[PDB]
């Protein structure tokens, strides 16, 4: 993963948000969180061979902050119907 990403996961607050991992100016995945930090602080010890895949490829990591988790379920569904990003499920 490169080093400016893994900095901005570790300074992610602890608020209700939407988190964008991109390459080349494209949207590969999209996610939300009820905190920004704990969900995207799971990106650094992977579990899964998807969650390895999406830190290695990005050069960019967006993080959008927003009222409550009810906006948080809209604007990420939202983002993902616009985008249709290569790790998302469609
Ligand atoms: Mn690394
Ligand atoms: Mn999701
Ligand atoms: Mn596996
Ligand atoms: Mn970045
Ligand atoms: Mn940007």
């Amino acid at each position: 993963m490169k080093e400016k990403i893994r900095k901005k996961i570790l300074l992610a607050p602890e608020e209700p948000g939407v988190y964008i991992f991109k390459n080349k100016g494209v949207p590969i995945y999209i996610g939300k969180a009820k905190r920004l930090s704990n969900r995207l602080r799971s990106f650094l010890n992977p579990q899964t061979e998807k969650v390895f895949r999406i830190g290695e490829e990005a050069d960019e990591l967006e993080t959008i902050v927003v009222m409550n988790e009810r906006e948080a379920f809209i604007l990420e569904a939202n983002l993902i119907k616009k985008y249709r990003p290569k790790y998302n499920v469609r």
